[PDB]
């Protein structure tokens, strides 16, 4: 009795338990879940990797240890008592054969529910999926598979990578990851919109001038530039995160909070988006900053791991349109990039000027902002009479900052909420087959054209806000930026 | 034109009834603060006038007033009084008023100067004072404006008569009728909040609002001078003037401009759609002392010697009004006020309708917009948010703006400062107009008479409580939904 | 419903000899009597410079318009109520005996007096002066009806309007604008404020533009000399069209009370910025060689008109109302003489539907209210092409008074107007401030036109007018679809 | 091509060609389609039935003949040259075996598209479906089956049947009939709503007070009362026709005019309807009228074919609600019945009183009416200043009557447009599996309760408007009727 809406044994298999993702995220998260007592009484964690690692308490406690607490020492040891290891190659039935045995070896292993987390590279996916289905499936109880990277590099190829999994496991077993869907503020979007009347009748083309979905990271490609170069900022962030936020911000009210009823409304939106036009795109690549220090001086190409003549973009601003009765004509600006002046992700709606102005154009457009991170907050920039002996109005805002209002409660990491969702069996925060299909449908034409004609991205100094061209794009499409807005704490 | 923040002309601020309580405790201090912050024009002189052959500017004056003096200000302070002067005389014999006029012309350029007469004295005298001023003290050159303190009289007859009297001597654009609430920061802000924001436009109407509540509460009872208040009753005292005004600002249609008259027009247009108050939508109450309290808290209304032992005058009243027009047809405006209550506040609150087609299994609560006029001026909207943390269900929370933190520097001016300045700058927008006054009486007199006739006994409520339970029962019946399930932290 | 039950009333027709009197005022007043709308004790007193015999004499010889055989009885009955008086519109002596003659009538000193000024604006100043001194009734009301409020200049019209306002108070002055009395024009208010199907749509969010049209098939029938002093703007736009605009754009009034309504009207005018020379198209008609009769003679071919005139006979102007409801929506006022037909209508073209699913086969909806002829109101909308078809096409929901209400005869504007004067309803009459705002808007343009004397665009008699006008409408927002069929 | 975005052979197999439905509706219709040259050039008609029938031209021109024209004699004989007959039982593979053979015997039978119309009793459906799938399916070209009565009777026995057909044929071959979806005015509903701005912003709870879907027949159960007694008016008309109209009236704007995109929007509506409450139901049974003549004197029970102690309803008025942001709270009144005063089927919406009345309650609520039949017309009752010397307003209306406005064009019978739809492959006007499901989901609880407690229906004299109680229901739920409305031609 936990899932907010008897007990049995569960086995959390961590495929690629030796990988960076496993030791730095997956493992920590699973322990936190156990720590707060969210994991069912009978749970066992079984790591699996290519290497024959030292003891299930020796190595896997040596490598991971992120956020340990002195007084937690007891429960900590208690946790490892649930942990175990198995080594093997990700392709020879022999290795997978002893894994299965090992699980049945566990108290009630044949009865337990099996949850497989694929914390490893997309290449191996095809094979891993294959093996798991044959030799490791539980005869009783459920089996679920979590895919860390639902993306490939091409439509028709990822179509096969996808299809293959779909021919072995049915959709209600496939849990595709997009961690942003598990962040406090992102989930909140649905509540803010559908449980409030002050936001209902305004959410439409008659009131909204444009929507801006932003994603910024202050650091560049910390040495591993070689890897990133294969995907490009679009495939890395825009295609998945921003798009999801877009869906949540534009979908129609669902029949209920049921996983599928919600996802249905999401995809319905995607089906109304026409393919991206090259005319609404701005690409940029970062160059090192001479006045900086450390990584700040080294530009993208200064990374030895990246091919000397690369044109891969680290920054991209794209404009999309939703063609339906509600958003017809409203621009959705997706802007993202690495090596910028800060770190943040927010949704911002700028509304239309008030009709029949009686204040001699002193007014500025209202805006609703939902800051996902950092310092999760939501506020509405509006007008108010300039306080004091003044007649004219000025900008101000109605604010809600979780940091002060809810100073006690600690916000869980995306992964905790997500994994728990998996235990509960709530696919609502996970990507569905058709959602994937539509995401490719929209971007492939552009992506293809980019690789073909290989456009040279606009250079932008490390630490700036990016190419001026991006701002000029936003303005042209409808966004009005007012540098006249003061803020204090 | 200029934002009243720029004016060289000479100006004369005559304080009629300069010896009165209001003069020495509010008018005088306010005029000095205006001077102190350099808001009054360079050539401005202050002339106090009163019955007593009072000891000049530096003598009985500065002795009586002194409210909020600052050490290092001593210079500008003395500078101020060099501009001050006094004149004694009776409020009815031409002879006295004759020398007043002379005294003004005596001042450097008195005959050219703009004259502003603040009537800081009892309504009885208004008739005569107004009569004389018009004859012997009017300036031949430059404007002449008269500030009227108490726009309302004892009876419907008495006031309508006087208004007509003043209106025959002076034209509307010289008459500045006072209702100090119109000069409070938050009350003025109402218009900006409504008409300069799109997030508040398409929601302000019967399709989205369930009810509006205008509240006015004072924690103290009638501090000893119960005798006076007894004549007026809570309705005349607060509801008829203040609360009604806020109602106008909350329900008026968008004006053609910010021009004083264009605005006032839209205000009265609203009053014209309010049907006379029904005795069925009224809750009256009178306060009784509290035995567990201390000091004044133990003495009830009737325990005041100044009040007639068998009084039935109300100290609390909750009334429901309706505006019959395309916008507010059917929406209840609840005006609730009272003395000797649990706190001190004045706010406007709008409660919106339940969302249509609920998908959260009635866990939702109606949204609300709150504009707290005082204390700690703030405005906020109570809405729903996903319970923070590992939770799926939503809970109440709010988007807030508190002037005390966001604007911790700027000091908010007293209503009278902004108002008096308005008089200098010639902006009648924050003052009551003849027709507004009438519509006010039009609405309340039928009820007021009935009360004086049948003399209903008010419901007793212990000093310090929130008032008669019946009032709350009224609010609920008429449309308001209250739910004590709302937490708040700083 | 028409409900001091019956008091005596005197209908003084000043200028009883004039064309307007014998051709409109007299006939109308008799129609009101005939149908039994006039109070029992009513007497008609014509007055004019000449001494046109007795009542039943020249004033039955001159008028006679629409007589019916069997009515002969009531007809004679009517004239027994009529009388006449001669005199000059300026010497106290004449007006003196007029007053006497009125008191001579059964209860003249008790009777209500209604002075209809059916004479030229020049004399107004005088007539008004005299009537106030020697002809005012000591008991009962006195109401004066001003045929033309608008004069030649702004300085003059104003001076006059105020001269009258210093003698009589607003509630005695009944300024005319006959269009306010036409069936369909009054109906506007009911169509808008008594229906829900039209409420939420009447605003910038749905409406793309509004067109107020006024067309006459005939040119200036010989009397071109007189018209030349005003020009089409002052003649039709400045007054009629503008009024229709008011009724179409005003906010809902506090009640149907004359003043509560008029207030909402002028509120609109106050939000209209001065007309820009850039949104104006002027035209002057030229005769048609293939026509016949008047159709061959152009404007300048009229001897009465100065050989080198630049006065416009056609004008298309665009106006804007700057307020929360109409901000941005264009009001197209188009009018002209010597065109292809005769009609006056209000038309609203709505916006394209959002999120089209029929592959642009749709056309904008429109609401039309035809004031005349064949008074009707309809909405052009979309409907699935009837039969074995899937795609939609245009059609309409219609209401034509000619068939739906084939019995009832619609009264001439003047009947309803005059009656309104008797009942005391200024709602259908122009108010002082309304006139001021009307002047406020057009004088800037009007003066510029006279200053720079622009040459109007010539348009052949009988055509729809200058193409430029259409180009204006399109530019400003109007979309014309030649694809719309109509049968009976 | 007719529809927008050749000549293969086609075979129209009329299963149950001897039955009343065949000779009286199916056969005539197919000939009309042929007559207007709407059927493909290469089309052949094959009637199949139990009884050893004389030649098509022999015995099957004698039974049908409905709507023949003198001068059409030529094309008439031409038509019969395409017809043919086959006799056999609906169960023994032997019969079906020779049918298939006969089809292949036709010029290009093996290539031809096969269309199977099921014009026979629901009992045989299971078998026929079975046999057709085995021996008669076409190797090349499409195979579509048309079902006459998609509704059986009870949720389960009517689930069973569906599941059987859906296991032999896939959704895109099953064309479920509900002829009302093929009537001019019913189709028009979608165009009226979604192609007009004058009707957009009004279609919602903020403006509409109630919706009434009416279906009336002046004649009673003409002798064959026995058959009707098994279903009752609800199953017979309400559960199907009316409901469909409700869907079309309340559905949200679809992503496109694509058959499935539409149907999706339809079912989305049904999913929001809570089960019918016995408190919102009025049942009635007709009694004969002594002043009448002919059938008008014999009441329901006077029909020998009907069980002497029957309680089956010939009339029913039910109130349903759609719980969603658009229609939350608005009552949908579905009223129908036999032996009434007239014959008509219409959709009517009554709007709310204008807010802030200034005409001293002289106003009456606006209404939009779309009369499906007879004399198809659509109009809006509104207020207009009483014409003439009057100040006060009165009722009137903006009207559009097809009979006058479109006096030339003849409107096709539902079955013509429907059958053509099948050839064209447009399932948009046909019922989908999930739609039926939801239909029974809503009514079964009620239907059961009725057959259990056997309530006695309110008697209503033949020829009246029905039980006063029904009108009292309508008023109670919100509908305001004011007999003050005059109408002329
Ligand atoms: N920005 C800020 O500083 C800030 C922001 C949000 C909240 N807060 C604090 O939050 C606390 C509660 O917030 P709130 O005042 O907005 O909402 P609330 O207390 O839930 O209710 C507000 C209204 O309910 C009335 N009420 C209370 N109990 C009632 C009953 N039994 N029957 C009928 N009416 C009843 C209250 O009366 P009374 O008026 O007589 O109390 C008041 O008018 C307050 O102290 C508020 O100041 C402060």
């Amino acid at each position: 009795h936990v899932c907010g809406i008897q007990s049995d044994t569960h086995i959390f298999i961590i495929m690629g338990a030796s990988g960076d993702l496993a030791k730095k995220k997956i493992y920590p998260t699973i322990w936190w879940l156990f720590r707060d007592g969210l994991l069912p009484e009978n749970t066992f964690i079984v790591g699996y990797a290519r290497s024959r690692l030292t003891v299930a308490d020796i190595r896997k406690q040596s490598e991971p240890f992120f956020k340990a607490t002195p007084e937690e020492k007891l429960k900590l040891e208690d946790f490892f008592a649930r942990n175990s290891y198995v080594a093997g190659q990700y392709d020879d039935a022999a290795s997978y054969q002893r894994l299965n045995s090992h699980m049945n070896a566990l108290h009630l292993g044949s009865q337990a529910n099996r949850l497989f987390y694929l914390a490893l590279p997309p290449t191996v996916y095809e094979a891993v999926t294959k093996n798991i289905h044959e030799s490791c499936m539980s005869q009783i109880g459920w089996n679920r598979i979590i895919v860390e990277k639902p993306f490939g590099r091409d439509l028709q190829s990822s179509d096969r990578l996808s299809n293959h999994i779909s021919s072995l496991f049915r959709e209600d077993q496939i849990y595709r990851i997009d961690h942003y869907l598990g962040k406090e503020m992102v989930q909140n979007l649905m509540v803010l919109r559908f449980a409030n009347r002050i936001f209902g009748p305004i959410w439409n083309r008659d009131n909204i001038a444009c929507v801006i979905l932003t994603f910024k990271e202050p650091f560049g490609t910390e040495g591993r530039g070689g890897y990133f170069d294969e995907f490009g900022i679009i495939r890395d962030v825009m295609q998945n995160h921003l798009l999801q936020m877009l869906c949540l911000v534009a979908m129609e009210k669902p029949a209920s909070t049921n996983s599928d009823d919600v996802r249905d409304e999401k995809v319905k939106v995607l089906k109304c988006i026409s393919e991206v036009q090259a005319n609404n795109v701005v690409l940029g690549q970062y160059v090192g900053n001479p006045d900086g220090e450390g990584e700040a001086t080294k530009g993208y190409l200064d990374d030895p791991t990246v091919p000397r003549g690369s044109t891969t973009a680290t920054f991209a601003a794209v404009v999309l349109y939703v063609e339906n009765e509600r958003w017809d004509g409203v621009p959705f600006i997706l802007r993202c990039g690495k090596a910028l002046n800060e770190r943040k992700a927010e949704v911002r709606l700028q509304f239309h000027d008030v009709a029949g102005d009686i204040f001699h154009q002193q007014c500025k457009r209202n805006e609703l902002v939902i800051r996902v991170q950092p310092n999760e907050a939501v506020y509405t920039k509006m007008m108010t009479k300039k306080p004091g002996m003044f007649f004219n109005p000025e900008e101000s805002e109605l604010d809600l900052t979780y940091g002060n209002r809810y100073k006690n409660v600690k916000l869980p990491d995306a992964y905790e909420r997500l994994i728990l969702d998996v235990f509960c069996g709530s696919q609502m925060h996970f990507v569905r087959s058709d959602e994937l299909l539509e995401a490719w449908r929209i971007f492939t034409p552009l992506l293809h054209q980019i690789e073909l004609e290989k456009p040279k991205p606009i250079p932008y100094i490390y630490g700036s806000r990016g190419p001026t061209e991006a701002d000029e794009l936003m303005k042209r499409v409808g966004f009005q930026y007012e540098g006249t807005y003061k803020w204090v704490n």
